[PDB]
DNA sequence: TTTTTTTTTTTTTTTTT
């Protein structure tokens, strides 16, 4: 902007700003549908400030409740509210009511509630009181609040007093109670992590229990009114002084799990009650939340503050129940606590920092240059608080590596900051900065951002059109009880038929109700479905209110994934002896040494078993075991498609069980570590599987840690732990290293297969406890997925295995494979693998496809079309012409581009004919894998698929093909549009390489070679398959043969 | 701005200074 003219002109002024605002609060919450009444959401406008009085605050917002942009309603924040952080675009709920007309909220009247639909936790908000900054670091890396003594007891008496209240506080009904619950393997586990003694936990909790006795004599009696216990109780409710009489009814409702779109918070009801207000004669009853406290009898604002958020909670369920309970196990002492609305004011406002602080995580610096990690709330000057944190640890490493001439923050802390990180070197910080960023904004990207609001507020017929809203439906069947919170519930619909979709047996699934006071109730997954009832296990047991009512069920969705890889980052960050030799492996890149082989690296009695091990194996295997033995740091093991790395690894596992090494065995899906345990059941080898039985394999299921509990009757530490230290090898999901397992046994191995599809720091979990390692994987195949462009262009797509890929010393290839024809292997070979590949055998080499009735299939055929354009189909159906390519240019196979996802009829017509016939001449359609690069792509093949009565055949993604095969492959590249739009996707190397190398005997291509040939993987392609003369052009959709197939 | 997707769930709290 030079001359005078620029600014002139520079000069604006409404609309292309407000439209920007639209998409800008869309990337954050996409699809909030604005509204006016109960659930209002109005989208911000502009954000100004005044003065009144003189120096004082006001905020002054212009919203509005529908698209339409003129419907601008004013708003004004006062007092404490003008200081809420809202900025233009937000999405703001106003429930200090109104929508009516919004105007003044301020100190004494109204609510604000930014981002109304990302509800926070209680616990937090009650944190944050304290420390924002700490609040903000628990939700983040949620790991680094480790289980205490205090907090198992904790757990073990809230959940004797909720058994107690339903039933009896008889002593002797108490002391039976705390018995039994002291023995639940959820319990034993948490005794085993801290490793602690059964009974001097039962001794600690027994001493509470008397307690008990006191409080229920005190208030739950049945007996005069006057002889309850007696205390002022102010209420809204008219009259609020003079003292007054409480009785406990009963117990209503234990572990009342509760979502508030309303004011942004979820929480979980320790005890809901009925009371009675006994006032000189009369009697008022009150259904209360109850919180218990197993503490220091403190009454500390955070203890009262959270159930004063617990009073609202309850509103989205029944009537503000205007005040609420405190116990204190401890010592029985129960104290009132009133909902004020300064409380509730002040408490709210604290709440939108919170959500504010959670969502505004990464910064432009200018309107749309690279990515900056946002700095946290700042670190507090009160340091009473600091000195015991635990979050300490983060807050000191989060501060260095993201950080600021100036700091001017408390001296007494920076230098604890630094005693915190000295460990730690510049490119440690680095590192670690880099991997919170890239995370960060994968977590945050609008794919992992959708909202509640289809569940809340769109009822449930439009919704099961579609993706999942199945339900307006009854239970009667009587709740089958299974273990703690999980309950077998049975569903079906009243009346009559109906249908089925996306509601795939063992999804995530959020079961709802009819009306809105009775929205989220209870979460959990699916077992079975007939399309008449419906079968699905849930963590509450929903008795209530029978017949009456109606339920709907709907899915969820990931981000909050981040916590396992910040948990990691963050461990690699801490100053242990692991943590410090990984740091200088994976962020120096230290050289992984290895030895020369000797006579005895293996023990002596290891040696013949090992050598008949070796035997079965080829040269590549063989020398793969022999890195590993050799190693001391780590191993990449390079598993080529079809190289065997399944009856590899359990190999490698077999020999280091030989030589009396423990092994932690992982890989990123369940089958695969199931795969591999399978072969080694074969093998009679043993091991424990850790995780949830039902993700687990059938024919593995008898080795599962629940499976053997329930099984063996498990009920004790010594029983418990007797199992952990049974098996030598472990195997479980990089997931699942949060098991109490992995804080007391260390491993001499860990084993992580796919090493190079999962995302580097989830990879880098199962490391943590084991003193070398394996990954074994094939940056040739698909990376681990990164959605975000910005992140996946900062690197968020290098596996781990690729990382440390470059020490070479380190790397073995598996070449010789046991799945491609000579002729296909030859495509792959000249394509990616530089000439690598080997046949496993001549049977191999030469196998060509199944058909064992060509004859009578030809002719059925000939019955439309003809025997003289053999060009295609004479060559399509030949066995000896295992790769094939068929060009779909000279007859139009359009594209049909469908808001994001391609698809392509015309290819799909024309491969669903192809398939119908492969299996009339004799191949079983178990042997046949359809693949396709689009989502959208697969449906339509789907469809014409039970159109023509043919559904055996798997359509799919090349992704949920991976390290799988069979013996036929068609694969529709979709792709085929005029000379513009070319997608992200079919450039992609790798996913082509996934795709010719899924097929053992007959490889079939199908697409436009006109736009196919500008995507460089493609263009290669074709001229390999020019080379050889495997590309056949088609007719025009006029000719004999495909006339009568469109 | 170009569409590719598995895991872990009691993910809300259990205390403490
Ligand atoms: N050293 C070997 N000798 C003979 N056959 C092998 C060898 N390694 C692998 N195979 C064969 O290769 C096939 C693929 O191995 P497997 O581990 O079952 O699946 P994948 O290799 O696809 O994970 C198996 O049927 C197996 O018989
Ligand atoms: S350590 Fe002090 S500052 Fe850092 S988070 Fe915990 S409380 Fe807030």
């Amino acid at each position: 902007m030079e001359p005078l003219d620029e600014l002139d002109l520079l000069l604006l002024e409404a609309v292309p700003r407000v439209e920007l605002l639209r998409k800008k609060a869309d990337a954050l919450f996409p699809e909030t549908v604005l509204s006016r009444g109960v659930d209002n959401r109005y989208l911000v406008l502009a954000v100004e400030t005044s003065q009144n009085e003189r120096g004082a605050e006001e905020k002054r917002l212009h919203v509005t409740a529908s698209q339409d942009r003129e419907h601008e309603v004013l708003c004004i924040l006062r007092n404490g509210w003008s200081s809420v952080p809202v900025e233009p675009g937000d999405i703001v709920h106003l429930e200090g009511d109104c929508t009516s007309e919004p105007w003044i909220i301020d100190d004494d009247f109204g609510y604000f509630i930014l981002y109304p639909d990302m509800m926070i936790s209680g616990t937090s908000v009650a944190s944050s009181i304290r420390c924002l900054r700490r609040a903000v670091l628990s939700e983040t890396f949620r790991g680094s609040d480790p289980a205490t003594r205090q907090m198992l007891i904790g757990t073990i008496l809230h959940e004797v007093f909720q058994k107690a209240i339903s039933e009896s506080f008889a002593p002797e009904r108490l002391q039976e109670l705390a018995l039994q619950t002291l023995r639940e393997v959820r319990h034993l586990k948490e005794m085993y992590r801290l490793n602690l003694s059964q009974d001097e936990i039962l001794c600690e909790v027994e001493e509470y229990l008397p307690s008990f006795s006191k409080w229920a004599e005190d208030f739950m009696r049945k007996g005069p009114s006057s002889e309850f216990p007696q205390m002022q109780l102010s209420l809204p409710s008219d009259g609020r002084s003079s003292p007054c009489n409480i009785e406990v009814v009963k117990s209503l409702d234990i572990e009342e799990s509760i979502w508030s779109p309303r004011f942004g918070l979820k929480g979980k009801i320790a005890v809901t009650v009925g009371v009675k207000i006994h006032r000189d004669c009369k009697m008022k009853y009150k259904v209360m939340p109850l919180e218990l406290k197993t503490g220091k009898e403190s009454n500390s604002i955070e203890h009262r503050s959270q159930v004063v958020l617990y009073t609202l909670l309850s509103q989205e369920r029944r009537e503000d129940p205007e005040a609420g309970w405190l116990l204190y196990l401890k010592t029985g002492q129960m104290y009132p606590v009133p909902a004020n609305h300064l409380d509730k004011r002040e408490l709210l406002k604290l709440r939108n920092w919170l959500a504010a602080s959670l969502l505004h995580r990464v910064s432009r610096a200018a309107p749309g240059e690279e990515a900056r990690l946002s700095a946290l709330p700042q670190i507090i000057e009160e340091e009473k608080t600091c000195k015991y944190c635990s979050q300490i640890g983060n807050c000191a490493l989060y501060s260095r590596a993201v950080e600021e001439d100036d700091a001017s923050i408390p001296e007494a802390m920076l230098s604890k900051i630094q005693e915190e990180t000295r460990h730690l070197q510049l490119a440690h910080l680095k590192y670690f900065s880099l991997w919170c960023l890239m995370l960060t904004l994968e977590s945050q990207s609008k794919d992992n951002r959708k909202t509640h609001q289809s569940i809340w507020l769109t009822p449930a017929s439009e919704l099961e059109e579609s993706g999942n809203c199945v339900g307006n439906l009854v239970r009667t069947e009587p709740v089958s009880r299974v273990c703690d919170g999980q309950y077998l519930h049975n569903f079906q619909r009243k009346n009559g038929p109906m249908p089925a979709t996306n509601l795939m047996a063992g999804d995530r699934i959020i079961l709802s109700g009819e009306e809105r006071k009775l929205f989220a109730l209870s979460k959990g997954y699916v077992k079975k479905m007939n399309k008449a009832a419906v079968t699905c296990l849930l963590d509450r047991n929903l008795s209530t209110l029978p017949a009456t009512t109606v339920f709907r069920l709907d899915r969820e969705e990931r981000h909050g994934d981040i916590s396992t890889p910040l948990g990691n980052l963050s461990k690699l960050m801490e100053s242990t002896d692991p943590s410090k030799r990984l740091r200088e492996l994976i962020i120096d890149f230290r050289e992984p040494q290895f030895i020369a082989y000797l006579s005895s690296v293996l023990p002596h009695d290891a040696k013949d078993t090992v050598a008949n091990i070796l035997k079965g194996l080829n040269k590549p295997q063989r020398q793969a075991m022999k890195r590993v033995l050799l190693s001391k740091d780590y191993t990449l093991i390079v598993g080529m498609p079809g190289t065997g790395k399944t009856t590899t690894i359990c190999a490698l596992v077999r020999i280091l069980s030989a030589c009396g090494f423990s092994v932690l065995l992982t890989s990123y899906t369940h089958s695969a570590v199931d795969n591999i345990l399978l072969k080694l059941a074969k093998f009679k080898v043993g091991f424990l599987r850790l995780g949830q039985s039902h993700k687990v394999h059938p024919d593995i299921q008898k080795f599962t840690e629940e499976e053997i509990c329930r099984s063996r009757s498990i009920a004790s530490l010594a029983h418990l732990e007797e199992l952990y230290n049974s098996h030598p090898i472990v195997a479980t999901t990089c997931m699942g290293i949060n098991h109490p397992i992995f804080s007391r046994k260390t491993f001499d191995f860990c084993i992580v297969d796919e090493a190079s599809q999962i995302s580097q720091p989830v990879c880098l979990g199962p490391l943590f406890f084991s003193r070398r390692f394996v990954l074994v994987g094939d940056h040739q195949q698909l990376p681990p997925l990164v959605v975000n462009r910005e992140a996946r262009a900062l690197g968020m797509s290098e596996s781990l295995f690729k990382r440390l890929e470059r020490n070479e010393s380190a790397v073995v290839q598996l070449t010789v494979q046991y799945r491609m024809n000579r002729k296909i292997m030859s495509l792959s070979n000249k394509l990616t693998y530089a000439g690598k590949l080997e046949c496993g055998s001549d049977r191999v080499a030469n196998a060509v496809l199944a058909l064992p009735n060509l004859k009578d299939a030809r002719l059925s055929l000939q019955l439309y079309a003809d025997y003289s354009d053999s060009p295609w189909l004479a060559g399509v159906l030949e066995p000896d012409n295992p790769v094939c390519f068929l060009n779909t240019d000279k007859v139009p196979a359009p594209e049909q581009v469908e808001n994001g996802g391609v698809s392509n009829v015309t290819e799909a017509r024309l491969i669903v004919f192809l398939t119908s016939t492969f299996i009339k001449a004799g191949c079983s359609p178990s042997d046949i894998g359809v693949i396709a690069p689009y989502r959208q792509q697969l449906r339509i093949i789907s469809d014409l698929l039970a159109r023509s009565s043919v559904g055996m055949v798997e359509v799919n993604t090349v992704d949920k093909y991976q390290g799988r095969d069979k013996s036929l492959i068609l694969v529709s590249f979709v792709r085929s549009n005029e000379d513009g739009t070319l997608g992200e996707l079919l450039k992609d190397w790798r996913r082509l390489n996934v795709a010719l190398t899924r097929a053992k005997h007959k490889l079939i291509l199908l697409g436009s070679v006109s736009s196919l040939k500008r995507f460089p993987p493609l263009g290669t392609l074709f001229d390999h398959l020019n080379a050889e003369q495997l590309i056949l052009d088609l007719p025009s959709r006029e000719h004999e043969s495909l006339s009568h197939i469109l």
